[PDB]
């Protein structure tokens, strides 16, 4: 076994992108589906570091989106749910939630500011729009269309970390049935923290495992 | 120092509350902010041990709710921001916050499966409401109310992670304040983990935080 030593020498976000941009063209010209989502895999990593390089001189948004989506067609090359499904997939299959998990919640992370006071005002509205559609008794509703497309707003903001949460939850169940070969990733790299790992943690958590499946 | 030992017979839901109501009452009835607090905090995990022993044989929502509430009246008695708090008042205040967010974690994570396919429904509906009330150009909104009361009430679970969110955040700004008392207790303890740490984890942190206060 053997641990990569890693370089500390953070570069422009544009150098990851063209790393990244290399990785996953060496992987859209080659056959076994396993190698594709490795180098896959790797590209996403290069893309994630790209996007981490946008935040230290301030938007990441779009590429943490986009890589998210990068990350759902790798996982659909070698289900791992599939009944042949190797020991190695699922390991793979892991790596690619935790990616996917941590950058739903950066994607939410980044808009907290407008979720806490839209929900604010929404709830103040969501009640002062129905208190006002049901004539008072003695013994479809109307809304403003910004109270809408702040509820459009506040509902694609939240939908983020609720994707993070439940598969930050598929990432621990399946890690479960590789609970060994995950036992010594966390051993060498500490485990990878919902909330707390940053970008630079998962990037380098992330490429110690692929380097120990490339090793097999 | 000392390390309490821990009881590991867990009791019913209704042991716990008598016992988290006699210390509050013991806190009710005495005059030193700090000592109210410290039995507040202290009625809170019993508060807290009841709402557990309820999921186990299963609901704990307006438990954990109404703890939330008694975690904010204790923490506005010797709030941690006033020029003359001490570094216990600090302390208590970190102890305190970590209830609250994971408690609000919890309070949403009860109701993960009604928030997500809200979700999924409301951003489609979002969207045809929207849709609906422009009229085409070639070259305030109304929606049902079976939609307005699932928009009412996915902010309203979302927001408790909001909080939980922000409240975390909260207590990890403050605890680098007390580094090194926290840094003990982590060590003894092992750390509260957002998103991992379950109720009696927090239950044992915070009593064992409390023992070391109350020792001084």
């Amino acid at each position: 076994r053997t641990k990569l030593v890693f370089d500390d020498r953070n570069y422009s976000a544009d150098h990851y992108l063209q790393e990244a941009k290399k990785l996953k063209h060496n992987a859209d010209a080659l056959s076994d589906r396993f190698e594709k989502a490795v180098y896959y895999l790797d590209a996403v990593v290069s893309f994630i570091e790209c996007g981490n390089a946008l935040e230290k001189n301030a938007s990441p948004f779009p590429m943490y989106s986009e890589t998210v989506d990068l990350i759902k067609y790798t996982m659909k090359l070698k289900n791992y749910l599939a009944p042949d499904a190797t020991a190695a997939d699922k390991r793979l299959t892991v790596l690619c939630l935790r990616c996917e998990s941590l950058l739903y919640l950066r994607l939410f992370k980044l808009k907290k500011e407008n979720a806490l006071k839209y929900s604010k005002t929404l709830t103040e509205h969501l009640k002062n729009s129905y208190n006002n559609s049901q004539a008072p008794s003695p013994g479809s509703v109307t809304i403003p269309q910004k109270i809408h497309q702040m509820a459009a707003s506040y509902v694609q903001v939240t939908s983020n970390f609720l994707y993070a949460t439940e598969i930050w939850d598929q990432a621990e169940q399946l890690s479960k049935e590789q609970k060994e070969f995950f036992a010594e990733l966390d051993k060498v790299m500490g485990p990878l923290i919902f909330n707390a790992s940053i970008m630079t943690d998962l990037v380098r958590y992330t490429r110690q495992g692929l380097h120990w499946l490339r090793q097999d």
